[PDB]
DNA sequence: CGGGCATGCC
DNA sequence: CGGGCATGCC
């Protein structure tokens, strides 16, 4: 009956977690900080191999209680001014896959982004999909200043819940500067 | 043959003039300093009665060279986010008045707006017309913190330029801060 | 690049 | 209200 998606990090018996100038990210914070339209990888972590079949979804919720039932998405300048798959109105889209689907839920009109999850090669240890964020967290119209959470679920083809993460973003024009700025506050007044 | 309308002033043999919290003027500057969507009185004054039948057209233009012959248009999400008669891509609306008419030229996609000018009632010395901005000049996609002039133009009901005037706008949070700010600025730097 | 400005907002 | 913050940009 919610149409809040769950937040709450589950990290699942496959043991999935998230492993990561353009951008920079804050380990105490929880939190990527990085520029619009430049795709940031992120990587992702098992302990165990997941089912084949499984996959890997990403979407965007406001991290602030009053805003938390809002949908998240792009401002209508973004949406005017394209890959020729993602909607306009998507505000993370993923580059480099040839699977990538683009949601929108008929009950919830939440925005999400899926691709297959494909375990690593022989010899590798964790797999990346390439995200990138198509507004600043500025942008007026979307985000509007809001931070957002990006919660990234490992499901399988099924649609069980196999594991569950999320990250803060701030999608900004001087990630290094605005990095720096919130950790000094966290040390000083948090 | 040109697109850009043309700016000069131009007060002609009606001695057509234009005279001047929410909002503040700056003599100066020749410069309205105003808040978006907050209606602001301009008035006309002229020497001499124009003719039955006149018009007084509002026309936005890029002040700065390298702008001059880009549209001035409310951004998307203004446009987005009503009076049931002026076009949401228009900039410049009239309130307070029952024969608006809003142009957007066939040839040039220049936008205006134009209402009948009314001479002073018995008594009264001047007129005055109530224009509304409907985005801050700040606003991204659109005027995107580049200034624009307003350009009045006194027109008779065949065509015929009778006179023209014109004062730069900052449509802004903080008008008071903001004239202030750039007051200062041209006495040290300009 | 990075210090400072420009500007909606707290 | 007004000083200071938040943030794209010079
Ligand atoms: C944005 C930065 C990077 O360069 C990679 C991918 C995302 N973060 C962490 C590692
Ligand atoms: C996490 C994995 C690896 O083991 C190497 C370096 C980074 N990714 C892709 C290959
Ligand atoms: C914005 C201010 C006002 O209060 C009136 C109309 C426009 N300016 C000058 C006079
Ligand atoms: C300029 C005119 C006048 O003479 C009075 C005061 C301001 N407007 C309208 C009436
Ligand atoms: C702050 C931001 C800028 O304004 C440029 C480009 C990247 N960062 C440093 C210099
Ligand atoms: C600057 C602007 C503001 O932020 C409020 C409202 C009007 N001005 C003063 C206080
Ligand atoms: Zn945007
Ligand atoms: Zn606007």
């Amino acid at each position: 009956s919610s149409s809040v998606p769950s937040q709450k990090t589950y990290q699942g018996s496959y043991g999935f977690r998230l492993g990561f100038v353009t951008c920079t990210y804050s380990p105490a914070l929880n939190k990527m900080f990085c520029q619009l339209a430049k795709t940031c990888p992120v990587q992702l972590w098992v302990d165990s191999t997941p089912p084949p079949g499984t996959r890997v979804r990403a979407m965007a919720i406001y991290k602030q209680s009053q805003h938390m039932t809002e949908v998240v998405r792009r401002c209508p300048h973004h949406e005017r001014c394209s890959d020729g798959l993602a909607p306009p109105q998507h505000l993370i889209r993923v580059e480099g896959n040839l699977r990538v689907e683009y949601l929108d839920d008929r009950n919830t009109f939440r925005h999400s982004v899926v691709v297959p999850y494909e375990p690593p090669e022989v010899g590798s240890d964790c797999t990346t999909i390439h995200y990138n964020y198509m507004c600043n967290s500025s942008c007026m119209g979307g985000m509007n200043r809001r931070p957002i959470l990006t919660i990234i679920t490992l499901e399988d083809s099924s649609g069980n819940l196999l594991g569950r993460n999320s990250f803060e973003v701030r999608v900004c024009a001087c990630p290094g500067r605005d990095w720096r700025t919130e950790e000094e506050n966290l040390r000083k007044k948090g």
